[PDB]
């Protein structure tokens, strides 16, 4: 019996949307704890029979790229930190240290000699060095897709299991800029028992501290029973550095950071330095320190206190290890010996802290509150909300989503077979997983790194894309060639990938033309891959060197096709207009590909001397005053011209779209009879303040509501075809395109902010929909959370991450915008949606980056726009904190994130070609996905193992019967199954041995992992 994720509102002690509605968010001076209050404690609370247990946990925050590249930091800092940790921990058995970033640890460990590897394993086994989380990175939680959060977690933990024989069950996330419930969701399904967070809004820290609700059982917003709950510790103060981790007064705590006495080039901003601990000062020093600890302890419910001891790239110098250790040892010896303190203090690890907290809990000493919700948008002080990084460096945010899909497709396509080592499949896939995993870092996908570091991430991701292409095309060639003919050269390109949306038209001329001709080559095979576990039809397009091309399947059945020109937009620096030019030698052919679940389908493109029977030609209409001619070579339809005017289009029996004379949507009519529902696209601009704090890579600090972009009299191009129609317009900084293929439109924006300094370009949708102050945005592509616009907070506080979609609705109507890239957005007034496209900022925003954002480059953003009637849908109650997509919106999101892959055969003739793969694969219910298929064993293993991650979303019931689908049992996808086991999501622990070797499908909103074992 599945939990109902719609109709049962969970009863939790703290529900973050409710808390937000009630809180005042006043920013008052609290004294030494600037954002809190003067903490008081009863000195008699602790006595001989009830002592305060203090764990001082040394740590070093190591960014895998930020102000330097990964490799620069490794050479200049991290390799020294790890080498000196090994020495100092070895030599000082009571000293402890925690480590989070496995990318660096793997980088270090593989360069060690065997003697040192053994010493390292010994300090891990004995518990002195403890891994926390164990992901490749400490990821961003706002822009990251859940699939990539899982990918990087798995990459780090798989390394740790293999080399260190440990799997962390406690997570440490001190640095991401706000926190998502997607983390406890994944962690709890990956064996975790505890997690720690830090960067939450200062007003939230104060509110929860006042109620001693900083430790809580964090469950998902829809979880009525609580089975998703994960114990979470929120740190109370402004920073994770030493001045903000000993207690509420940083002027005091800074005196206990022994790296700040002068020789290290560090000091205390509060103007009182640390002093070396001696017998003559230890009593006074201890009195000050214990007083800070007892104040911090007032904020929590047990007698066990966590004191982190660290900062960025700490514990480098041998002298630094000594200065911190020897001074703390003198403090501990004094404090622990003076009964009047009633304290036992020691170095500890994160797990030791949590174990002691839960021991106290079981002793009946505390009960913990339940909580649901998220912790966006973060503000660290005053009105400084960190909503800028939801958009910064949008080219690379888009690249993340492209690479996400290519990693999935490469792992899936190659999983079907075992490969010889000489094929280098495992090598290429490990590289691709690791570069994508690295980019999940909270300075990677966030767009908060220095320019040269962004370039490094981009180069790494480009290499990863090439690796995925190589693995994919080798796999296609194996899956579709007669086995007794197959003769692979593992270095050769049998196919090249054709991608219509990355980097994109107008971004890079990267696509190959299929060159056909009577005197060269009459025809070409192309292959589509469908990574989703259901049959899919989708229009696909290729560039071809003639308009006279027709399409067949590999039974030689004709397939209806449409040919259109190849249009490119040019900023004519002579005429000062932006206008399209057509190619006279290449054309686009478009046709519907029908592809099996997790399968492949082959088609053939053939040239003829004249218009083929089954190919039609789009009309083209250029709307502008003072047109000039647009010749198109052999294209059989002449371009038409007109003055700008409103126009309407309808493809198939789908919606009718109306456009303004400037080429922007104005209305959607769902059916023949229905109203033309106002739905109006508009581009606006935000600026930057001329006084006070400046927007930068992290912060969005607008100088008021956005102002309309002045459009002039833009050139509009209308292409009308039987299969696909479009309206494209060259606006200042944006070539905006609305594409119609018979269902929800697709929007593409080619965004080039050029040299517009101190500008943020936003795309807004204006409707009539009576949404009031409510809107919905997603978290990590996993779930939709209810948002309430709060006029008591500034504009930038009402911006949230849009990692994959957002919607507004009233009783009758919903408008959903799905995205192919994470961007920031909001609903700033009833009936509106808006999403930021790019931002160019001249100033640094005082968070450590030390530059503006002046490295913008053209990016092609993609979207789907779904207007729907929802009066018949079974929706959650008004008090439920979640929302859910319809079938059409979810399919539209899948169309953006996991499109069909397209392969063009490279050579002239493909001997032994086959027409299809996977025609016998089950076509699963629309709400179920095989998020991951990964072969886990190399070819030398007697018993092959294949891992699957299944995810089931939850779609609204709206009265569409949508019938008969087949059960998907992933354990029988490969033959000769000998065992099927449910595992943690990282595949690292077996949870259940499955009867009949059958992997059951999962419940709505659940994710499960299975591993099948095969004897042949
Ligand atoms: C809030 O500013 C923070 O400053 C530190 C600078 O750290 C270095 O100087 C300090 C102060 S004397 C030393 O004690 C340290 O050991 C270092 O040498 C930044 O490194 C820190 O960065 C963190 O937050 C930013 C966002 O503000 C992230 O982008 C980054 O990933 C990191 O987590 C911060 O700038
Ligand atoms: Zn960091």
């Amino acid at each position: 019996q599945c939990q109902d994720v719609v109709q049962d509102v969970p009863n939790v002690d703290v529900q973050m949307l409710e808390l937000y509605d009630r809180m005042s968010f006043k920013d008052i001076d609290g004294g030494v704890w600037k954002q809190g209050w003067n903490i008081k404690y009863d000195p008699l609370k602790y006595n001989a029979h009830h002592k305060l247990k203090v764990f001082v946990v040394p740590h070093s925050h190591n960014d895998p790229g930020w102000i330097q590249t990964f490799e620069e930091y490794y050479q200049h800092d991290t390799k020294h930190i790890l080498s000196n940790a090994l020495r100092h921990l070895h030599d000082n058995p009571e000293m402890k240290f925690i480590w989070a970033e496995i990318s660096y640890f793997a980088r270090f460990y593989h360069d060690l000699g065997e003697n040192k590897k053994l010493q390292m394993k010994s300090i891990v086994k004995n518990g002195q060095l403890e891994f926390v989380t164990g992901g490749w990175v400490m990821p961003d939680e706002a822009n990251s897709h859940w699939r990539n959060v899982l990918l990087q977690l798995t990459e780090g933990q798989t390394w740790l299991k293999q080399f260190m024989n440990v799997t962390p069950t406690a997570s440490w996330a001190i640095a991401p800029f706000g926190h998502s419930p997607t983390m406890p969701y994944i962690l709890q399904k990956s064996g975790f028992k505890n997690m720690l967070i830090q960067r939450t809004h200062y007003s939230v820290k104060k509110e929860l501290a006042q109620q001693r609700q900083l430790e809580f059982l964090w469950r998902q917003i829809w979880d009525n029973k609580g089975d998703t709950a994960l114990f979470t510790h929120m740190m109370p103060f402004y920073s994770y550095d030493i001045p903000h981790t000993c207690g509420p007064d940083p002027k005091v705590c800074c005196q206990f950071d022994f790296k700040r006495m002068g020789s290290f080039g560090l000091s205390c901003p509060w103007k009182v330095p640390p002093r070396t601990i001696s017998d003559q000062n230890v009593a006074a020093r201890s009195d000050l320190l214990v007083d800070q600890w007892k104040k911090k302890a007032e904020l929590y419910r047990t007698n066990v206190l966590l004191i982190p001891l660290g900062d960025d790239f700490r514990f480098k110098q041998n002298t630094e290890w000594d200065v911190q250790r020897v001074n703390y040892e003198r403090l501990f010896e004094h404090i622990n010996s003076q009964a009047h303190f009633n304290v036992q203090a020691q170095f500890g690890t994160l797990q030791e802290y949590f174990d002691a907290v839960h021991q106290a809990e079981r002793a009946g000493q505390a009960e913990f509150p339940t909580l649901s919700g998220d912790f966006f948008t973060y503000a660290d002080r005053s009105d400084n909300y960190w909503s800028g990084y939801y958009t910064s460096r949008p080219y690379h945010k888009r690249m993340d989503r492209v690479l996400m899909h290519y990693v999935r497709a490469a792992e899936m396509l190659s999983a079907w077979h075992s490969w010889d080592g000489m094929a280098r499949i495992e090598e290429r896939l490990e590289q691709a997983r690791r570069e994508l995993s690295l980019f999940q870092h909270h300075d990677g996908i966030t767009g908060t790194a220095k320019t040269h570091v962004v370039v490094d991430y981009e180069q790494r991701m480009q290499e990863a894309l090439k690796a995925c292409q190589m693995v994919m095309q080798q796999s296609v060639y194996r899956l579709l060639t007669k086995p007794s003919i197959y003769s692979p050269d593992f270095s050769f390109s049998y196919f090249t990938l054709d991608d219509s949306r990355w980097p994109g038209s107008g971004v890079e001329d990267s696509r190959t033309t299929i060159i056909l001709g009577e005197d060269i080559l009459p025809s070409k095979h192309v292959v589509m891959h469908n990574t989703l576990p259901h049959w899919r039809e989708q229009l696909v397009d290729f560039y071809v060197s003639s308009p006279f091309v027709s399409v067949t399947d590999l039974a030689n059945n004709p397939v209806e096709a449409q040919v259109s020109p190849v249009w490119s937009w040019h900023h004519d620096t002579l005429t000062k207009t932006i206008h399209p030019q057509g190619s006279t030698t290449k054309y686009r052919i478009i046709f519907k590909a029908r592809v099996p679940p997790m399968g492949l389908a082959t088609y053939v493109l053939t040239i003829s001397d004249s218009k083929p029977e089954h190919t039609s030609y789009a009309s083209n209409l250029l709307l502008r005053k003072n047109p000039t001619s647009l010749p198109l070579g052999q294209y059989p339809e002449d371009v038409k011209f007109g003055d700008p005017r409103e126009i309407s289009l309808r493809v198939g029996n789908g919606p009718t779209l109306a456009f303004s004379e400037q080429g922007l949507l104005k209305s959607i009519q769902l059916t023949q009879d229905s109203p033309h529902v106002p739905v109006h696209f508009k581009f606006l601009k935000y600026g930057v303040r001329s006084h006070g704090d400046r927007s930068g890579a992290y912060l969005f600090l607008p100088n008021g509501p956005a102002s309309p972009v002045e459009l002039g009299q833009p050139v509009v191009l209308v292409t009308k075809g039987k299969l696909e129609s479009s309206v494209s317009v060259g606006l200042p900084s944006v070539v905006h395109q609305t594409i119609m293929r018979g269902g929800a439109p697709e929007i593409r924006n080619l965004v080039d902010i050029g040299s517009l300094d101190n500008t943020e370009i936003v795309m807004r949708l204006e409707t009539h929909i009576d949404s009031g102050d409510i809107f919905y945005t997603d978290l990590n592509g996993l779930q939709f959370i209810k948002r309430r616009r709060l006029d008591k907070l500034p504009l930038q506080a009402n911006y949230y991450p849009i990692p994959s979609g957002m919607f507004i609705e009233d009783a009758n109507t919903r408008l959903t915008l799905l995205t192919g890239q994470p961007l920031g957005g909001s609903s700033l007034a009833s009936g509106e949606l808006e999403i930021m496209q790019d931002r160019r900022l001249a100033s640094d925003d005082e968070r450590g980056l030390g530059q503006g954002v002046l490295d913008n480059k053209p990016v092609l953003h993609i979207y789907r726009l779904v207007l729907e009637k929802v009066n018949n849908c079974v929706r959650p109650s008004k008090l439920h904190p979640a929302g859910y997509l319809t079938s059409a919106a979810h399919k539209a999101s899948q169309s953006l994130l996991d499109p069909l892959d397209k392969f063009i055969f490279a050579e002239n003739e493909w001997i032994g070609a086959q027409g299809q793969f996977g025609g016998d694969h089950p076509s699963a219910r629309e709400d179920l996905d095989v998020s991951v298929m990964r072969r886990l064993t190399k070819s030398s293993a007697k018993t092959q193992r294949v891992g699957y991650v299944l995810h089931r979303t939850n779609l609204m019931q709206c009265g569409t019967p949508e019938e008969h689908t087949q059960k998907l049992d992933v354990c029988h996808l490969l033959p000769n199954v000998a065992r099927c086991e449910r595992t943690t999501l990282t595949f690292l622990q077996n949870l259940e041995h499955l009867d009949g070797m059958v992997a059951p499908e999962v419940c709505p909103m659940e994710t499960a992992a299975y591993v099948s074992s095969h004897s042949s």
